[PDB]
């Protein structure tokens, strides 16, 4: 549908057979950084718009975590025909991470593993991009309405969680649309996080207190404030591993009632996938394809968990329109992109979209938000 795309598509398959994945990334950003992506600026379906309680997105594809961890690529990235975009995760004070090369493809499968160890410049300097970007997307009319949420995290050596979580929120609170808290990684030694019940409701709980706490401490109106989106609070969403047994999933999903979270991300990447035969000796999570089902049947489990309550961002092989599906009709209302664009490219939100969207009249939908569960 547009003539920039494709030469990005030739030259992928040079670079996915090639080049280092991080050096494949590196570039991207870079490229993104100076403006001379392609766009996609068709008017999107009002049936496919969708929202998470108050949080209205254009439409329901964004970029998960982990791509532009440092907020230096936003415009370009969204510009491609995304409704959000996740920056992180991030964390207070920046990290090098493990050691190089830590990212992986195996293209017969579709498939990453990477161990990057939360690789970030710092809270302090990802806040200046995102104010950059917010000042931006005051003049710019091809970012209206368009939403960034910020994963955060901690740093490898920090202590106690929650002490990085507030100080993130005290800096960069007021410029991001949603939170997302990643007690996911399988890339910090203390095997993944914290995601036991005790701690989780603490820790979620911490973070709503300082949000409101941003709040009440000001003169201005909520107007001049919030200077996101919405004009409004930041929502509190979570980020969880695959890597969970049954009655830790119901734990957590209890506390997550209790504690009135307004989403949960499912799920993050997971070490137990062991037929990939590029991937035997390497260290890390993997992503792309073959967490697809795995992550599926979690939203129907977290659906029904929480008795259909809480929101359900759907995150994990997700390639195709009916992938989008599958994790709608599993319990979804939002879904997130990554792997996609490391094997598909430039193209991926406009095929995305348009497979979606026809799907979704085959099977005599009138909208995509009634078909949150509906199967
Ligand atoms: C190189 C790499 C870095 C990632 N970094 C983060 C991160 O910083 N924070 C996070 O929450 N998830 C991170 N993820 C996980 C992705 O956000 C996503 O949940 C997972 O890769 C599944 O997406 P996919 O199957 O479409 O590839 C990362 C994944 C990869 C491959
Ligand atoms: C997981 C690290 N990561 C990241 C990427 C890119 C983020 C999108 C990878 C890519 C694709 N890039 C897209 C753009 C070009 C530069 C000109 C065309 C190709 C590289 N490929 C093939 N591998 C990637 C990877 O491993
Ligand atoms: O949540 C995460 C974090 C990382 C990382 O940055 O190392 N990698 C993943 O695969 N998942």
């Amino acid at each position: 549908y547009n003539p920039e795309f494709f030469l990005y598509d030739i030259f992928l398959k040079f670079c996915l057979k090639y080049i280092d994945g991080e050096i494949c990334h590196d570039l991207f950003l870079l490229l993104g950084k100076y403006n001379i992506l392609p766009y996609d600026t068709s008017n999107d379906s009002i049936y496919a718009c969708t929202n998470i309680k108050h949080l209205d997105f254009i439409n329901p594809f964004g970029v998960a975590a982990g791509f532009d961890k440092n907020g230096v690529c936003i415009d370009s990235i969204l510009k491609l025909g995304f409704s959000f975009i996740e920056i992180g995760t991030i964390t207070p004070r920046g990290q090098t991470g493990n050691a190089k090369p830590r990212i992986f493809r195996d293209v017969e499968s579709r498939s990453i593993i990477n161990s990057c160890g939360f690789n970030n410049m710092g809270c302090d300097k990802v806040t200046e991009n995102l104010i950059l970007f917010r000042k931006r997307q005051e003049e710019d009319k091809l970012l209206s309405k368009h939403i960034v949420g910020v994963s955060i995290g901690k740093n490898k050596d920090t202590v106690n969680i929650v002490d990085d979580l507030k100080y993130c929120i005290n800096k960069i609170g007021r410029y991001a649309d949603y939170i997302a808290i990643n007690v996911s990684s399988p890339n910090t030694p203390g095997l993944r996080d914290n995601q036991e019940a005790g701690k989780l409701k603490n820790i979620i709980l911490s973070v709503k207190e300082e949000i409101d706490n941003l709040e009440k401490n000001n003169i201005m109106n909520d107007e001049f404030l919030w200077f996101n989106t919405t004009k409004k609070k930041p929502l509190v969403f979570v980020k969880l591993a695959p890597d969970l047994n049954q009655e830790q999933k119901k734990e957590i999903a209890d506390v997550l009632l209790e504690t009135n979270i307004d989403g949960m991300i499912i799920s993050n990447t997971t070490t137990q996938i062991n037929d990939i035969k590029s991937f035997e000796n390497k260290k890390g999570g993997v992503s792309g394809a073959k967490l697809k089902d795995i992550s599926t049947k979690f939203i129907c489990e977290m659906y029904n968990y929480t008795n259909k309550q809480i929101p359900i961002i759907a995150s994990g092989g997700i390639f195709s329109g009916l992938d989008a599906l599958e994790k709608i009709e599993a319990g979804a209302s939002v879904c997130q992109l990554y792997s996609c664009l490391v094997f598909n490219g430039m193209k991926s939100a406009v095929q995305i979209k348009r497979e979606l969207n026809h799907l979704l009249y085959q099977r005599g939908y009138y909208n995509l938000k009634e078909a949150i569960g509906r199967k």
